[PDB]
């Protein structure tokens, strides 16, 4: 066991060992950058807020450890440490998840550069890159937004989610179809890329309802062979109730982006989510053929995740969380 020092930052408690120093403070779980003194590298440091507190977060927190320690690809986040001050299963209350430091996220880059074809091909293929990886797992992201992209100096890009969200999640989500397909990542690639090639928020809703109604004026009110998949009865009039919308053209919406881009835009950004290219067919999609390479788009190892179905107790959790903790198995 590392010597753990104590320090105070925005009035929270942080333990860590003496391999982290500089903390210094970056979101509010609370995330502090550091600089790590056995590799010379900036660090992330997140601190799991109240990991046990309920069965509900006990669980998340397992989800959590379970999750990044499986992830091993370049544009997906990867674990390079992981601890607790604690020295027992008893005592045991704290979880912190270590990082490499990509010095910025998406949103913290667009928010001046217009980028241009390039960058836009680039780091969108990255992300379904990572993406590919991440759904081979049977992971759903759920929540993809320029947030939760971090990027460095050479716009290499990582999938990550620190914890309006709205302005990315598909219109199946924001009606609780229950399901959910992993299509719904991208729907919200469609609209990072929309993002990327005009500088603008696609569908910048006040709220929930303007969420639906701007997606809807773009992309139009379901066609008949959607409406023909809609089980629910009160569903189906509710949807039949709001505004008939005609879809709209994307080329006449996008003006002066590549063809290309908004040929993908059109297949991405389709309401029926059965009807949405998946990561890998969009990885060999035209717009990416300065960047695809069949043969380093790799996917992930068998992830067992059962747990999931599992309704235990916050202590048999909590044990579960401190057995992934003592095995884990840094990268080299
Ligand atoms: C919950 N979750 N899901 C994923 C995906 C889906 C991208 C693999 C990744 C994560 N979790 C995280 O990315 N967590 C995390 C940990 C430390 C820092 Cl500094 C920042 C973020
Ligand atoms: C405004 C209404 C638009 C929402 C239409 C939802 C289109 C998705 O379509 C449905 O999505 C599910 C996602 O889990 C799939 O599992 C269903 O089988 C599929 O039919």
């Amino acid at each position: 066991r590392p010597t753990f020092y104590r320090q105070e930052l925005n009035k929270t408690i942080w333990e860590v060992p003496e391999r982290y120093q500089n903390l210094s403070p970056v979101g509010s779980g609370s995330v502090c950058a550091a600089f790590d003194t056995k590799t010379g590298l900036r660090v992330a440091v997140k601190k799991l807020s109240r990991p046990f507190q309920s069965i509900i977060h006990a669980k998340r927190t397992y989800r959590e450890l379970r999750l990044l320690k499986h992830m091993k690809h370049e544009n997906v986040i990867g674990l390079l440490d992981v601890f607790t001050p604690a020295r027992s299963l008893e005592e045991f209350n704290d979880v912190y998840l270590v990082t490499h430091l990509m010095g910025a996220d998406l949103n913290n880059i667009v928010k001046c550069q217009k980028l241009t074809d390039d960058h836009v091909q680039f780091l969108i293929y990255q992300i379904l890159r990572g993406l590919k990886y991440i759904h081979s797992a049977d992971i759903i992201h759920r929540d993809l937004k320029p947030s939760n992209l971090a990027v460095n100096e050479d716009c290499e890009l990582k999938i990550l989610d620190y914890g309006a969200t709205r302005w990315y999640r598909a219109p199946e989500i924001m009606l609780n179809w229950m399901h959910y397909n992993q299509t719904v990542d991208i729907w919200s690639v469609g609209c990072i890329m929309a993002e990327l090639l005009t500088g603008r928020t696609l569908f910048p809703g006040t709220d929930h309802i303007d969420q639906l109604k701007l997606i809807l004026r773009l992309v139009g009110t379901p066609g008949a062979e959607l409406l023909k998949k809609i089980s629910s009865e009160s569903a189906r009039n509710y949807i039949q109730s709001l505004t008939q919308m005609p879809k709209m053209n994307f080329a006449n919406v996008f003006i002066g982006a590549n063809p290309l881009a908004v040929d993908l835009l059109e297949k991405m950004l389709v309401l029926d989510s059965d009807k949405r290219i998946t990561a890998a067919q969009a990885l060999a999609h035209a717009y990416f053929a300065q960047y695809h390479d069949p043969d380093d788009e790799p996917v992930a190892d068998p992830y067992d995740q059962s747990f999931e179905s599992r309704d235990l107790l916050i202590d048999e959790w909590k044990s579960l969380t401190y057995d992934e903790v003592i095995s884990f198995v840094p990268p080299p």
